[PDB]
């Protein structure tokens, strides 16, 4: 095993710098989080009065508490207390360094980070979103990008190192061009017919579908027999393609043979594999087949390695924890059911747990396993599975990705107005007006009801602004030519936006101001901030670069809209209309009635004694092709995946009560879809995007896209500054009292002493915990005083020794700033210790954050971490441009949601602090879903359309006459936002990895 030992040594060598950066940044952010909000999640709403905790609606967990003005409030009759009960199995808080580090690792991996984000904001405050933004961008996105680049550069180095019958036969080879076109049209229309198989289809519709299927089968069988007759058995069987045609046709007729229709219910849709026959005319489908083929044939070794890894981990987890799961099932199981839904007793569920980990959800299944088993076994297994599992999956993803895709006065006035508009004064005025109007849309919130002055101010501002933007566009018309206006792309965006605004104002001032199309137009006022794309050079360049790839994006989008249609049809065939359930809606929470009391739809009417039995359907299901697509997307983004996976498994037959794990093997459908419409349908898009970017960068000759000329000269100047080989030494003065200090400093031990001192300061700051003993607190305070005093002493010593030559070094200034910041924080804490009127602990905590400079001082002593930070600050301009675009998109969708969903029932996804009522809350929700985290939860409240989930007769809430939303707009909104923010973040990753590649 010496060869593999050396290989892993080299691999860790390539991973050494990235691993150290990850560990160091994680530790720094863990200390920051600990100090900023330690012992804060313990808060719980407690009865005012052997204590009682209120529970969040739809959940059994206690309702967490905040005390500040911006943190989570508490209902009437309850006062918030610091009860010594950490939330969520008491395994998630910042009460100590270990827990803070685990929470920060979870935030980095984004494994349900939505829950931690919500809890921390609810307890600490709404102004601490900055910490989460910083850890997501600097921590999560950035560190993930460096790990990806490291693997990509590890693989590249590995590659571098490496009679009548005869008459019929004569007539049987017509093979006219019309034949193939007719066959293609036939299959297309067959798929179209099979794509309208819904739940409540009339018997006439069912008969029509049966007739269509049988006649199409007859046509395909006739073509098969006619072709095979045209040749002999020795021929027409030498090709895997016609072999596959034979398999599909024989399966089609064999299924027809049986009178039980679909025995497995997949045979009915097995006839959809022939849709791959469009591959011949579609190179995109051809390359999709090629990537799958390379997955099975080219990288088969890697694929089987991944398979054996998953199988082994699942089997080990089963054999180790199944007995404990069975014995203690009552601890983690839901209140009503007896067994845990996601457990590890049997091999199937253990493999499902391992697959969920590889999908990126392990904290909940680690919590449950810790509760129902030894904590030492759990942590080792889950962490090992996650790190090793996710590493193998990404290694395979990049291996397939590279292996495949890499192998009269009129003229006078015209000129005068041209000169006028060309003026930078007018340009800046227009930019200012656009940026003012963009931000002026944040005040049209739900809470605007109580403030009438803001309404009048906004109305007058918009009325003047639209006229200012009609004048601006009329000055453009009279200045520039009509041809060049209506040929430029941006001039339209402005013309259509102003047209929308003008017709909206016209409808408002005339009648018909409350009609549905006019309201929809008003909803389109959220596009107003979009006018700023043209006036900013960075955003204009970024959007030009994006639009340069729209053709390829659409080409891949079609080939994944078909490959998902296959699965949508197959799912609608497997279970359509079988998701309905009979629930017990007591006050605000429910459980499906036990099979004993109720067994089917009719029983819900016979047993309707209490009037609390409702027969309702899962919000997202496979009733028709549209909802099949929606569920497919929910499973693809790995959000809302569990709920449907429960409804599908608990389903027997139309109009029958769901039963616990009646279909325990229906998880395989979702597993197979995840694999195929995930891994591969994303690999294809990522390959196409990286080829399009390469060809758009090489053809135009301009690299480092997403950057303007000023940013380019800055980027040129920063590169020169970073690589400055020559340096001017500092002469040694003759005076002995300074020569002796210079001799001491020059010795290669001052740096070592400072390094060990800062390391010990880090350890001392780490040792602190929550509710520590007073002796520990006092010794820590004295040690902090000692450390700050010695650092200030040495800094002033060397500053005086170097005279004015101290500031020549770039980072000596940073050292001086951190030292003086420590001194100021100490003297600002000492003065606060007195009366000083009134103060709050959070102020002390934030003031004590200045100690992190003494930790950041270790950067200058790093090996490659300084280089990585240099690359980050070198990419900073491009990332700034793309972030500006992303924030513009976020503003657009925040206004859309803030105008569309202010009246919705607060379900498990939307609560008091994460609604769309106000601009701040809208921004929190939009930032949360920018990672596609919790978007299913935010979508669920608006998928509801009737009782018991709503009260369409609820007073006010006239958006839909009630307090529930419209799926038609909700699905569009959320799907479009997630796709757009996925493309934009992919652009960010491309920028970062191309910069690091340099
Ligand atoms: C959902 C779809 C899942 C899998 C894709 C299967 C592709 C089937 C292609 C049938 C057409 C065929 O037969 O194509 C033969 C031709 C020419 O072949 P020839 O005449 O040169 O010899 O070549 C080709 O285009 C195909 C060559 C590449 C094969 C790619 C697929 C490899 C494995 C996929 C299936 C694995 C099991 C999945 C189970 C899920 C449940
Ligand atoms: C992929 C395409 C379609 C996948 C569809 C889902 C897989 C199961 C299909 C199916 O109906 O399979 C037959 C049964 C279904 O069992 P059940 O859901 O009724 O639950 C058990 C309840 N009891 C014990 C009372 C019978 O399962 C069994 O025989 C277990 C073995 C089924 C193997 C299915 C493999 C599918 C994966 C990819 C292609 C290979
Ligand atoms: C953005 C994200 C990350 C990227 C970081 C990139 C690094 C940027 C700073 C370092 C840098 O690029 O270098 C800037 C210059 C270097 O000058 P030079 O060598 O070119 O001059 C040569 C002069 N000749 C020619 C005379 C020899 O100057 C310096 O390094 C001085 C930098 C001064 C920084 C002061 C910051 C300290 C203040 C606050 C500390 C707060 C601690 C608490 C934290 C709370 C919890 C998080
Ligand atoms: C092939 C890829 C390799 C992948 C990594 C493999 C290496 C790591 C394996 C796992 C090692 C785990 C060691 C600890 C084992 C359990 C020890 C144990 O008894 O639990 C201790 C705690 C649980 O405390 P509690 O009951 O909640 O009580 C609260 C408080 N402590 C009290 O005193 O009342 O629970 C803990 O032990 C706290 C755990 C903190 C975790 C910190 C984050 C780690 C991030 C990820 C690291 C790996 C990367
Ligand atoms: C990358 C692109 C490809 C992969 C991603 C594709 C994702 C597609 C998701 C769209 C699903 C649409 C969907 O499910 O429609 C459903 C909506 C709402 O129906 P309803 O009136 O409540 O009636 C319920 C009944 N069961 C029914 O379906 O009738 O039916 C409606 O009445 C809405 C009509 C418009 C739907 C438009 C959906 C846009 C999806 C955009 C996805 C890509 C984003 C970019
Ligand atoms: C959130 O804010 C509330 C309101 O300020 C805090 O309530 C207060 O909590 C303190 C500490 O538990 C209570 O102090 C004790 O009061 C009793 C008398 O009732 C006294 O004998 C003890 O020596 C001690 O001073 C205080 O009474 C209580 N106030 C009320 C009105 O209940 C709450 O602690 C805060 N929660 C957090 C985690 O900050
Ligand atoms: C919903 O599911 C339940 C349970 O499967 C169905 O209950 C069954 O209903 C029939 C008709 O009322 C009952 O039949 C009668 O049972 C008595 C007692 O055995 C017998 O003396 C009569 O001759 C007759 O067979 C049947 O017993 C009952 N099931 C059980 C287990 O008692 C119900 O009909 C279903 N509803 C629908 C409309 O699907
Ligand atoms: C068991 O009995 C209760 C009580 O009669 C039934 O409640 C009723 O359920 C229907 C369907 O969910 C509700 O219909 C809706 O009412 C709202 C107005 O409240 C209306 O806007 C909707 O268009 C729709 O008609 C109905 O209101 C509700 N009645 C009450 C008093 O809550 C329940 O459906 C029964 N369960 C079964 C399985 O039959
Ligand atoms: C992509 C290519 C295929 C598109 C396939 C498009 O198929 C559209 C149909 O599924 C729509 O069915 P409906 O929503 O009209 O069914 C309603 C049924 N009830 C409510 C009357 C019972
Ligand atoms: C043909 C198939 C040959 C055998 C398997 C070929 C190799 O399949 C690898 C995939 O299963 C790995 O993906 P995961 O299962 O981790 O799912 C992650 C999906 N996202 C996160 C990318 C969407
Ligand atoms: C990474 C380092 C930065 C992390 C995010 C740091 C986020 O800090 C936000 C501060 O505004 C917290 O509030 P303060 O303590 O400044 O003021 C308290 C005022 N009230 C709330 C009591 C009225
Ligand atoms: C361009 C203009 C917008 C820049 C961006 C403004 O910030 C947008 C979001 O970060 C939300 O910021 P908030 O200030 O609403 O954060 C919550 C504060 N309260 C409401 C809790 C006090
Ligand atoms: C279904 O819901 C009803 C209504 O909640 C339950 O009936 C009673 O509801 C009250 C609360 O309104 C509880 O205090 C009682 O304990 C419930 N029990 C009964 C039978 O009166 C009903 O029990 C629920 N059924 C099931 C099987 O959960
Ligand atoms: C870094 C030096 C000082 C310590 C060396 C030991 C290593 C293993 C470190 C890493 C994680 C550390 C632990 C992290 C958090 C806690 C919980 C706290 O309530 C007491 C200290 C304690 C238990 C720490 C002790 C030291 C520790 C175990
Ligand atoms: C029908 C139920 C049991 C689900 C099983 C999966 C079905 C639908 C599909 C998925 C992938 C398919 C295979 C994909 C590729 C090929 C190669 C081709 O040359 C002959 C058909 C064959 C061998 C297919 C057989 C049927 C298949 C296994
Ligand atoms: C609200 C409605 C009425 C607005 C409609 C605006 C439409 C007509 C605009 C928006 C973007 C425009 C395109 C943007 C850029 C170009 C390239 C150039 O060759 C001129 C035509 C063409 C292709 C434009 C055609 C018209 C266009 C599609």
């Amino acid at each position: 095993l010496k060869v593999i030992v050396g290989a892993l040594i080299h691999s860790v060598k390539k991973l050494a710098d990235v691993t150290i950066l990850t560990i160091f940044c994680l530790s720094v952010f863990a200390l920051v989080g600990l100090q900023l909000f330690k012992g804060n999640l313990k808060n719980k709403c407690v009865k005012n009065d052997p204590d009682i905790y209120i529970n969040k609606r739809g959940t059994s967990d206690p309702l967490l508490c905040g005390n500040g003005s911006d943190s989570g409030h508490c209902p009437d009759g309850y006062i918030c207390l610091k009860t010594s009960d950490n939330p969520d199995f008491n395994y998630t808080s910042f009460d100590s360094f270990a827990w803070a580090f685990l929470s920060l690792f979870r935030l980095m991996t984004q494994d349900s980070w939505e829950r931690l984000y919500q809890q921390t904001l609810r307890t600490s405050g709404k102004i601490y979103m900055i910490f989460f933004v910083l850890v997501i961008f600097l921590g999560s996105f950035y560190l993930v990008n460096l790990i990806l680049a490291v693997v990509t550069m590890a693989y590249e180095e590995q590659n571098q190192a490496t009679w009548v019958k005869l008459k019929t036969i004569l007539f049987g080879l017509v093979t006219d061009p019309f034949a193939e076109l007719t066959i293609t049209l036939c299959i297309v229309v067959n798929t179209i017919f099979m794509a309208m198989e819904h739940h409540g289809m009339s018997p006439t519709f069912e008969a029509m579908l049966q007739i269509g299927n049988i006649v199409f089968t007859i046509f395909f069988t006739a073509e098969m027999v006619f072709k095979i007759i045209a040749f002999d058995p020795y021929y027409y069987f030498q090709k895997k393609w016609n072999i596959f045609d034979c398999i599909i046709v024989t399966v089609s007729l064999l299924e027809l043979g049986v009178a039980k229709k679909g025995s497995l219910s997949v045979l009915r849709s097995f006839r959809l594999l022939r849709v791959f026959k469009l591959a011949k005319s579609w190179p995109t489908l051809n390359t999709l087949i090629k990537i799958i083929g390379n997955s099975v044939g080219a990288l088969g070794n890697l694929t089987i390695i991944l398979a054996i890894i998953v199988f082994v981990f699942a089997l080990v987890g089963k054999q180790l924890l199944g007995e404990n799961y069975r014995n203690n099932r009552k601890n983690i199981s839901a209140p009503h059911e007896d067994w845990p839904r996601w457990h590890m007793h049997d091999f199937f569920h253990s493999f499902l747990i391992v697959f969920r980990i590889l999908c990126g959800e392990w904290i909940e299944n680690m919590w449950a396993c810790m509760e129902v088993g030894q904590k030492s076994i759990c942590l080792i297994l889950f962490l090992t599975v996650m790190v090793l599992g996710n590493l193998v999956v990404l290694n395979l993803f990049i291996a397939l990705l590279l292996n495949s895709f890499s192998a009269d006065v009129g003229w006078q006035v015209r000129k005068t107005c041209y000169r006028i508009v060309e003026h930078s004064w007018f340009e800046s005025f227009i930019i200012f007006m656009i940026l003012l109007s963009s931000g002026s849309l944040a005040f049209e919130d739900y809470y605007l009801d109580q403030k009438p002055t803001v309404k009048a101010l906004l109305e007058y501002t918009d009325r003047v602004f639209t006229f200012i933007f009609v004048f601006e566009m009329l000055l453009k018309w009279v200045a520039y030519g009509f041809k060049k206006y209506f040929t430029n792309a941006w001039c339209w965006l402005d013309f259509l936006i102003v047209n929308i605004s003008l017709i909206s104002l016209t409808a408002k001032i005339l009648e018909y101001s409350e009609v549905a199309p006019i309201k929809a137009l008003r909803t389109l006022r959220a596009l107003r901030p979009l006018r700023a794309l043209s006036r900013f050079e960075g955003m204009r360049v970024v959007v030009d670069a994006l639009v340069g790839a729209i053709p390829s994006i659409m080409n891949v989008l079609l080939v994944c809209l078909i490959f998902w249609l296959i699965f949508s049809i197959m799912g609608v065939n497997l279970f359509a209309g079988k998701f309905w359930r009979c629930i017990n809606y007591t006050d605000g929470e429910f459980s499906l009635v036990p099979l004993s009391i109720v067994n089917n739809k009719s029983d819900c009417k016979i047993q309707n004694s209490t009037g609390s039995f409702f027969w309702v359907n899962v919000k997202v299901n496979f009733d028709n092709v549209a909802m099949g697509y929606l569920a497919l997307l929910q499973v693809a983004t790995f959000k809302g995946w569990m709920d449907i996976m429960y409804a599908a498994v608990d389903s027997r037959e139309v109009n029958m009560q769901p039963k616990w794990e009646d279909n325990v093997y229906m998880y395989l459908y979702f597993v197979i879809f995840i694999i195929f419409g995930g891994f591969f349908t994303l690999n294809l898009f990522v390959g196409v995007i990286i080829d399009n970017f390469n060809q758009q960068k090489k053809k135009l000759g301009g690299q480092d896209i997403f950057m303007t000329e000023e940013q380019k000269k800055y980027y040129n100047a920063m590169k020169k500054l970073g690589s400055k080989k020559p340096q001017k030494p500092i002469p040694r003065p003759l005076n002995k009292f300074q020569g002796f200090v210079f001799d001491i400093v020059t010795r290669q031990a001052f740096d070592i002493t400072i390094m060990v001192l800062i390391c010990l300061n880090m350890i001392t700051m780490m040792v602190e915990t929550d509710d520590q003993s007073e002796e520990k607190t006092k010794i820590l305070g004295k040690i902090n005083q000692f450390f700050v005093a010695v650092f200030t002493g040495e800094c002033v010593m060397k500053m005086f020794a170097l005279r004015q030559y101290y500031f020549t070094n770039g980072w000596n200034v940073f050292d001086f700033i951190v030292v003086v910041l420590s001194i100021a924080s100490l003297i600002f804490s000492a003065i606060l210790k007195s009366l000083q009127s009134y103060f709050s602990p959070t102020l002390f905590r934030v003031i004590r954050l200045a100690r992190i400079g003494r930790i950041l001082r270790l950067i200058r002593a790093a090996k490659g971490i300084r280089t990585l930070l240099f690359a980050l600050m070198m990419s900073l301009p491009a990332l700034f441009n793309i972030g500006l675009l992303l924030f513009l998109v976020m503003f657009i969708y925040s206004i859309f949601g803030m105008s569309s969903f202010p009246h919705v029932r607060w379900e498990a996804g939307i609560d008091d602090m994460f609604n769309f009522q106000t601009f701040a809350n809208s921004m929190l929700c939009l930032f949360q879903i920018t990672t596609s985290a919790g978007w299913d939860g935010l979508l669920s409240p608006i998928l509801n359309t009737g009782p018991p989930y709503c009260d369409p007769n609820l007073p006010n809430s006239n958006g839909t006459r009630g307090d529930c939303g419209s799926p038609a707009v909700g699905i569009i909104f959320f799907t479009t936002y997630i796709i757009i923010s996925f493309l934009i973040v992919v652009n960010m990753y491309i920028a970062v990895i191309l910069e690091n590649f340099n």
